[PDB]
C-alpha cells in the first residue's frame, strides 16, 4: 500500500468505472508487473490479455492494480479504461451489461441516444466507440466464463480479462496472453495481510496465525474475512484457529465442496459474529446476485430507510469485508463475491423464497410498475429484475400483473428493447400462464409481430400496435379500453375492420426456443419433432399439440440441425461444436458424441432403410462423414468439395448419397463404397460463385430436387439432366426447401418470412403462406406429406396442414385493387395472389371469386354490376357481376395492362400498357378509339372532366385527349425525364401540377409553359396531390421527404418531412377540411397542416404501399401490403 496515483490515474480509473482498493491492501507487486507487461506487449496491435485463476485469489484486485499506474496509462491507454464486470451471463445478460457499458460509453448520444436493443446491435455501437470518441483504450472485463462472450468484443481493441478458465480465447483470434495466478498466497502476505488488519506486525502475531494462514488457504478472501474477524475479537486468536481446524458448516450437496471449505467457515463465523440488529439485515442480501451491484435506493425500499442509513449499515459490511462497493457518482451500488452468494444463498437457502417475496413487496409500498421515472438510481435495477423477483418468490397473481400490462410493455421496451420481456415470458411461462388461459400467447404472439418496433424510437403508439391484434386477444380489450379511455382527446385510433379474414391461422404454433429456431423434422411415423436452434438445446414435442417430450441441453454452442433415426430410435444432432451427438429419442439420454469434423458441422441425416443404420454430415471442413452408429468411430471421410457442404439427403433405397455445397455441386456418393459417382455443376447462372442449399430425393429415388439462389432445379439422378426449373420472387435467395412425396408439392423459404410452397412440373406457385415476421429458416413436409412445418427466428415452429394451405383463399392479394366506398359499406376488389381476382366485401367477408389467366390489374365499374381487369398479354375482358359469368373481350394491347379504368358512364375502357398507345375500348357498342401519343409508354393517366383524358409518359410530356376524338387538346413537355404522378385542382381544374425526376413543376392547361417550378426535393418527387381546394399541394419525395407547397404559383411552404418516412412517399391525400394531410409510402402516416405531424401511427406488417384510398369522410381506408395483407381501416367509435 502505497501512492504511484497521479490524480489521472484516478480520473482515468475512477471513469472507466475501475473499482479501488480493498480496505486493507498487500502489494503483490511481482504479478502487477507480470501483467502489466504483457500489456505493453500489445504494443498497438489489438490483442488479449487473461488473468485467470481459481475463483477469490485476487485476479479482479490485481486487474485493477495493473491499469493504477500512470506510466504504463498514458502511452499505451492513454484514452483510458472501462471496467466491465461481467461475470456468468446468459444471452439476455451479456446484453444487460453491453447496454449499461453504451450507457456510459456515448453518455453524450454522441451516436444515437438510446442504447442497443439486441448483442449483435451493441456489438456494433461498441466497435466505433472503443475506434474512434475513445481510441487506444483499454478494456477490462472482469470474470468471463464462456468464449462466446469474448466474440462480441472482438472488435480491434486491447483487452484485459480475467477467469476461472484460461479455454475462454479459444473462440477468439488475436496475440492473447496468459499470466497465470496460483489460487492461494503465500504465507509473508497472507501475514502481512492479518497483520495489517490487527495492527500488529507479525511481531505480535500469535502462534495461530502462521496456521490460520495455512487453514485459510491463502486465498486472500478467506484471509482477510478471518483478519477482519481477528480485528474484531483481539482474544480468540486460537479459538478460532480451531473453527477453523474443523469446518463444521453444514450444506447439502456435502460431495466435493471445493473452494468452500475454507471460505464457506469464514463466512459461517464473521456472519453469526455480526450484532443482533443488522444480522437480519445481511441475511437479506441472499438475494442479490452473482456479478450484480445494487444500488444505494434498491436496499431503502427493502428497508425503509434512507440513503445514510443505509450507507452506514451497509458500512459495517464492507468493513467487514461482507460486501463491496465503489463509486456511482456520489451514489453508491454494492456488490457481494460469488463465493459469498453461493454461501448464503445455501445458507439462507430454505428461506430464499420468502426474501424475493419481501422484495417486491417493498416495490408496491413506495413504487408502481409503470411509473418508474428513469432518473432514479434504482430505475433500471427494477425493470430488468422485477420481472425476475416476482417469479422467483412464485406469485401466479403478482407477476401476471405486471407482464400481462400493455404498460409495462411500452413502460419497457421503450427503454430498454423487446430483447428482454420476450425472454422472460418464455422463462416464466411455467408459472406466468397457467390455469386454462392463454393471455399468454397473445401477449406472447403480440411481442413477436410489433418486435421489430418496440424500443425503436419514435417509439410507435402501444396502443394501435394492439388494436391490431384479434379480437379474442387480451391484447385487444386491453387497448380498446385504453382507447374508449380518452374519446375525444385530438387522437382518434384507427381499426382494422378486415384483420380476422387475414392470419393464415396455422393449425398450431409452438414457442420452446429462447433463440431463434434453425431447423425442425417430423419423426418418421410423423407424431413428433424436433428442432434445434441457436438457444443451444434439442426439443422435442408431439406434431400434436406441442406438448414438450424432451427438453435437452444438447450441445456446448449453437445447434444447426437434427434428425430422427430410421426407426424414430434416436434422434442426432450435429452443431458449431463440431460435434455430432446422437439422443435417446425416448430417454433423451446422450447416446455418444462424434468429434471429427474440423469446422461447424451442418447437414446430418440417417439411413432411410430399417434395416441397416448410418449417418451422413456435412461440414465447412469441405468433408463428409459417413458414421456407423453400432462404431466407436467415423465410416468414412467423402474428400471431394471444393467448398462448405451444406445439405445431403440419403437416397430412399439407401445406396445413394446427395451432396449440396458451396461449391456451386450436386454431389452423388455411392454409399458402400463411399467414393464419387457424379458432380452436377449448377451453372443457370451469370467466374460466378452459387450457393446450393436443400436437396431432396423424389418418391422412387429417380430424381432430385435442388435449390441455387433464385431457383429450383429438378435433375435426373441419371441423365444427369435438367428437368425443370422454376424462378422464385424477383430476386431473393431461397433459404431452405422441401420435396413432398406426392403431388409435386415443394416447400421453400423465400427472403425473410415469406414462405410459398410451389407445385413443380406445372411449375406455378400454389398458395403464399404469410405467418411469420422473423427470418425463416427451416420448413419441410410432413412424411405422409399432409402437413408441413416452419422454424423461424421468431423463435417458433409452426405446424402447418397442407390441404387446407392450399385452398384458394382471398386472405393474400397483389398489390393491384379497387375500391367503391358505397357509403353503408366498403366494396374491394383485388387480384388474387395466385390466379382469379376476389371481390371483397369488406365488413362482411363475402370472398366471391373468379378464375382467370393470371390478370395484370383490375377494376370496378362505379354501381358494381360490371367488373373489368386487364391481362398479362394485354388481353381486357369485363364481366357482368350479376351474371358472374357472360363475359366480353375485345382485341389490342401488344403488351401487359397497367391500369385500366371505366368511363363515367356504364361503357368505354380506358387502359393503358407498356407502350404508346392508350386505348380506349367503348365496348358494348364495340367501337374503337385510339390515342397513339407516338410517346414511348404512357406512366399512366386520369378519366378527366368530360371525357377530356389526361396522360403523360417518360417524355416529360403530359396530353389531354378526348374519348370519342383522338385529339390532343394539350400538349406539354414539361419534364426531361419521365412524368411520376401529378393531380388536378379537381374543383374547377385551373391548374393540374406534375412531378418527375427533380422535382414538381405546376401549371395551368393554358400557358405551354409551367407556372412555377418547386425545387427542393433531394430524392425525386413520385407524387402529389391538391388540397381540396385549399390552396395547398403536397408533393411526396422518393427518401421520405415531403414537403406541402402553397397554391400561389410558386412559393416554399412547410416541409415535414421528417424520417431522422419508411422508403419512398407513394401517395398523399388531404383532408375534406384542407388540415390533415395523410401519406402512404412504408407505411400510414398522418400529419397536420402547417408544421408538425399527427396521427403518424398505423405500422402495416409489410410495406411500400402504393396509393392509399380514403373514402369521402376520411374515415374508411384501404391498402394493401407488399405481404398480400389486405388492410381496410375506419376509425375507431
Ligand atoms: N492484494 C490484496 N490485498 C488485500 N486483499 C485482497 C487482495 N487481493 C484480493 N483481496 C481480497 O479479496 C477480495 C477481492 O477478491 P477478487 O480479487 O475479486 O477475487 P477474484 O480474483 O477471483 O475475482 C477483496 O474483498 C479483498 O479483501
Amino acid at each position: 500500500t502505497d501512492g504511484g496515483i497521479t490524480s489521472f490515474v484516478r480520473t482515468v480509473l475512477c471513469e472507466g468505472g475501475v473499482p479501488q482498493r480493498p480496505v486493507i491492501f498487500v502489494t503483490r507487486k511481482k504479478l502487477v508487473h507480470a501483467i502489466q507487461q504483457k500489456l505493453w506487449k500489445l504494443n498497438g496491435e489489438p490483442g488479449w490479455v487473461t488473468i485467470y485463476g481459481m475463483a477469490g485469489c485476487g485476479k479482479s484486485v490485481l486487474a485493477a492494480e495493473a491499469v493504477r499506474d500512470h506510466s504504463l496509462l498514458e502511452g499505451c491507454f492513454s484514452g483510458g479504461v472501462h471496467w466491465v464486470s461481467i461475470g456468468k451471463q446468459d444471452k439476455s445478460g451479456l446484453l444487460m451489461k453491453l447496454q449499461n457499458l453504451c450507457m456510459r460509453l456515448d453518455q453524450e448520444e454522441s451516436f444515437s441516444q438510446r442504447l442497443p436493443l439486441n448483442i449483435e446491435e451493441a456489438k456494433d455501437r461498441l466497435r466505433v466507440l472503443m475506434l474512434r470518441k475513445h481510441p487506444r483504450s483499454l478494456l477490462i472485463l472482469d470474470d468471463v466464463w464462456d468464449p462466446w462472450v469474448l466474440k462480441a468484443f472482438d472488435n480491434q481493441c486491447q483487452i484485459l480479462l480475467t477467469t476461472s478458465d484460461k479455454s475462454v480465447t479459444d473462440s477468439v483470434m488475436g496475440p492473447k496472453h496468459v499470466v497465470p495466478v496460483e489460487s492461494g498466497l503465500g504465507r509473508e502476505k497472507g501475514l502481512e495481510i492479518l497483520s495489517l488488519f490487527v495492527n500488529m506486525k507479525k511481531e505480535d502475531l500469535p502462534a495461530e496465525a502462521h496456521s490460520i494462514i495455512k487453514e485459510c488457504k491463502g486465498s486472500p478472501l478467506v484471509v482477510s474475512l478471518i483478519g477482519a474477524l481477528l480485528r474484531d475479537f483481539p482474544n480468540r486468536w486460537a479459538y478460532y484457529l480451531r473453527q477453523l481446524q474443523n469446518k463444521q458448516f453444514k450444506r447439502i450437496r456435502k460431495s466435493s465442496s471445493y473452494d468452500y471449505e475454507a471460505l464457506d467457515e469464514a463466512m459461517s463465523i464473521s456472519v453469526e459474529m455480526l450484532r443482533e440488529d443488522i444480522k437480519d439485515y445481511y441475511t437479506d442480501l441472499s438475494i442479490l446476485q452473482k456479478d450484480v451491484k445494487v444500488p444505494t435506493k434498491v436496499l431503502c425500499v427493502l428497508w425503509d430507510l434512507e440513503t445514510e442509513e443505509v450507507e452506514d449499515i451497509l458500512q459495517e459490511f464492507v468493513n467487514k469485508s461482507l460486501l463491496f462497493c465503489n463509486r456511482n457518482g456520489k451514489s453508491f451500488c454494492y456488490y457481494l463475491h460469488d463465493l459469498q452468494v453461493d454461501f448464503l444463498t445455501e445458507k439462507n437457502r430454505s428461506q430464499l423464497q420468502d426474501l424475493h417475496r419481501k422484495m417486491v413487496t417493498q416495490f408496491q409500498r413506495y413504487y408502481q410498475p409503470h411509473t418508474l421515472s428513469p432518473d432514479q438510481e434504482d430505475c433500471m435495477y427494477w425493470y430488468n429484475f422485477l420481472a425476475y423477483h416476482m417469479a422467483s418468490a412464485n406469485m401466479h397473481k403478482e407477476l401476471c400483473a405486471l407482464m400481462f400490462s400493455l404498460d409495462w410493455i411500452k413502460a419497457k421496451t421503450e427503454l430498454v428493447g423487446p430483447a428482454h420481456l420476450i425472454h422472460e415470458f418464455v422463462a416464466y411461462r411455467h408459472i406466468l400462464d397457467e390455469k386454462d388461459c392463454a393471455v399468454c400467447e397473445n401477449f406472447q404472439e403480440f411481442l413477436s409481430l410489433n418486435g421489430h418496433l418496440l424500443g425503436r424510437q419514435p417509439f410507435p403508439n402501444i396502443v394501435q400496435l394492439g388494436l391490431c391484434e384479434p379480437e379474442t386477444s387480451e391484447v385487444y380489450r386491453q387497448a380498446k379500453l385504453q382507447a374508449k379511455q380518452e374519446g375525444d382527446t385530438g387522437r382518434l385510433y384507427l381499426e382494422w375492420i378486415n384483420k380476422k379474414t387475414i392470419k393464415n391461422l396455422s393449425r398450431l404454433v409452438v414457442r420452446p426456443h429462447t433463440d431463434a429456431v434453425y431447423h425442425a423434422c417430423f419423426s418418421q411415423d410423423g407424431q413428433r419433432i424436433a428442432s434445434c436452434g441457436a438457444d443451444k438445446t434439442l426439443q422435442v414435442f408431439k406434431a400434436e399439440t406441442g406438448e414438450k417430450l424432451l427438453d435437452i441441453k444438447a450441445h456446448e454452442d449453437e445447434v444447426l440441425c437434427c434428425a430422427f433415426s430410421s426407426d424414430d430410435s434416436y434422434i442426432a444432432t450435429c452443431s458449431a461444436d463440431k460435434k455430432v451427438k446422437i439422443w435417446d429419442s425416448a430417454t433423451g439420454k446422450l447416446v455418444h458424441t462424434y468429434d471429427e469434423h474440423s469446422e461447424q458441422v451442418n447437414c446430418c441425416h440417417f439411413t432411410n432403410k430399417s434395416n441397416h443404420l448410418l449417418l451422413a454430415t456435412g461440414s465447412n471442413d469441405f468433408f463428409l462423414k459417413l458414421w456407423d452408429l453400432n462404431q466407436k468411430e467415423c465410416r468414412n471421410t467423402m474428400f471431394g468439395h471444393t467448398n462448405s457442404v451444406n445439405h445431403c439427403r440419403f437416397s430412399p433405397d439407401d445406396e445413394l448419397l446427395a451432396s449440396c455445397s458451396a461449391d456451386g455441386t450436386l454431389r452423388l456418393w455411392d454409399v458402400r463404397s463411399a467414393n464419387e459417382r457424379k458432380s452436377i455443376n449448377v451453372k443457370r447462372f451469370f467466374d460466378v460463385e452459387v450457393i446450393v442449399k436443400c436437396c431432396s430425393w423424389s418418391a422412387d429415388g429417380d430424381k432430385i430436387i435442388v435449390a441455387a439462389k433464385n431457383k429450383v432445379l429438378l435433375f435426373d439422378i441419371h441423365t444427369s439432366g435438367l428437368l425443370a426449373e422454376i424462378h422464385t420472387g424477383h430476386h431473393s435467395t431461397i433459404q431452405y426447401c422441401d420435396f413432398s412425396p406426392y403431388d409435386h408439392l415443394a416447400v421453400i423459404a423465400l427472403s425473410q418470412y415469406c414462405v410459398e410452397l410451389w407445385n413443380i412440373d406445372s411449375r406455378l406457385k400454389v398458395a403464399d403462406c404469410r405467418g411469420h415476421l422473423s427470418w425463416v429458416h427451416g420448413v419441410m413436409f410432413s412424411p405422409d406429406g399432409s402437413s408441413f412445418l416452419t422454424a423461424s427466428d421468431d423463435q417458433t415452429i409452426r405446424v402447418w396442414e397442407t390441404k387446407k394451405v392450399c385452398k384458394n383463399s382471398a386472405i393474400v392479394l397483389k398489390q393491384e385493387i379497387d375500391v367503391v366506398f358505397q357509403e353503408n359499406e366498403t366494396m374491394v376488389l383485388a387480384v388474387d395472389n395466385i390466379r382469379g381476382l376476389q371481390l371483397i366485401a369488406g365488413k362482411t367477408g363475402q370472398i366471391d371469386y373468379l378464375p382467370e389467366a393470371q390478370v395484370s390489374c383490375c377494376c370496378l365499374s362505379p354501381h358494381l354490376e360490371y367488373v373489368a381487369f386487364g391481362d398479362e398479354d394485354g388481353a381486357i375482358k369485363i364481366i357482368e357481376l350479376p351474371n358472374n359469368r357472360v363475359f366480353s373481350s375485345g382485341v389490342g394491347h401488344k403488351k401487359a395492362v397497367r391500369h385500366i379504368q371505366f368511363t363515367a358512364d356504364g361503357k368505354t375502357l380506358i387502359s393503358s400498357s407498356e407502350d404508346s398507345v392508350i386505348q380506349v375500348w367503348n365496348w358494348q357498342t364495340g367501337d374503337y378509339v385510339f390515342l397513339q401519343a407516338h410517346q414511348e409508354t404512357v406512366k399512366d393517366f386520369r378519366l378527366l372532366q368530360d371525357s377530356r383524358l389526361l396522360s403523360w409518359s417518360f417524355d416529360g410530356t403530359v396530353k389531354v385527349w378526348n374519348v370519342i376524338t383522338g385529339r390532343i387538346e394539350r400538349d406539354f413537355t414539361c419534364h426531361q425525364g419521365t412524368v411520376l404522378s401529378c393531380a388536378i385542382s379537381s374543383d374547377a381544374t385551373k391548374f393540374s401540377s406534375t412531378s418527375a425526376d427533380k422535382t414538381a413543376k405546376i401549371w395551368s392547361f393554358d400557358l405551354l409553359s409551367p407556372l412555377h417550378e418547386l425545387k427542393g426535393h433531394n430524392g425525386c418527387v413520385r407524387c402529389s396531390a391538391f388540397s381540396l381546394d385549399g390552396i395547398l399541394l403536397a408533393t411526396g419525395d422518393d427518401n421520405g421527404e415531403i414537403r406541402i407547397w402553397n397554391v400561389s404559383d410558386g412559393q416554399l411552404l412547410h416541409s415535414c418531412a421528417p424520417i431522422s418516412h419508411g422508403g419512398w412517399v407513394t401517395d398523399v391525400c388531404f383532408s375534406p377540411d384542407s388540415k390533415t394531410l395523410v401519406s402512404a409510402g412504408g407505411y400510414l402516416k398522418w400529419w397536420n397542416v402547417a408544421t408538425g405531424d399527427s396521427s403518424q401511427t398505423f405500422y402495416t406488417n409489410g410495406t411500400n404501399l402504393k396509393k392509399i384510398h380514403v373514402s369521402p369522410d376520411f374515415r374508411t381506408y384501404v391498402t394493401v401490403d407488399n405481404l398480400g395483407i389486405l388492410y381496410i381501416l375506419q376509425v375507431l367509435e
